[PDB]
């Protein structure tokens, strides 16, 4: 269970049915279960908000380049999806825009509550690792 911590919002104790309650048993598996190259830190007062950063995988055309992931964990989470999508600075890949939208069926159209944020970020990894561009 890599990861450390940077700051706990582990700690609050979350309503046992409240939509916050769900984003902190889904932060602490990704503390536990980091989806390879992947660090974390989540915004302060603000648990709905998460920042993965993805260093590229030495073996993939964007090997050692920094990538920055945000997720927003909307009102009524997990029964709508998490918005996620990359930060300034895109990867330029088939399935990523320039806005950073990336086009993923698990993200909308085949997402469904029991996804879990660890999995969504870490198909995202091996879907930037593929061809080239």
């Amino acid at each position: 269970k890599p990861s450390r911590t940077v700051e706990k919002h582990i700690k609050t104790k979350y309503n046992l049915g409240n939509a916050n309650y769900r984003i902190q048993k889904e932060l602490n598996n990704f503390l536990k279960n980091p989806p390879i190259n992947c660090t974390i830190d989540v915004h302060p007062s603000n648990i709905r908000i998460w920042i993965v950063q993805y260093v590229g995988l030495e073996n993939t055309i964007y090997a050692n380049e920094v990538y920055k992931i945000k997720i927003i964990f909307p009102d009524n989470y997990p029964l709508k999806p998490p918005i996620v999508y990359f930060l300034q600075k895109p990867p330029k890949h088939t399935h990523v825009y320039s806005n950073g939208d990336i086009c993923l069926s698990v993200l909308g159209d085949d997402y469904n509550p029991s996804l879990s944020i660890s999995g969504l970020i870490l198909s995202i990894i091996s879907m930037l690792s593929s061809a080239k561009e």
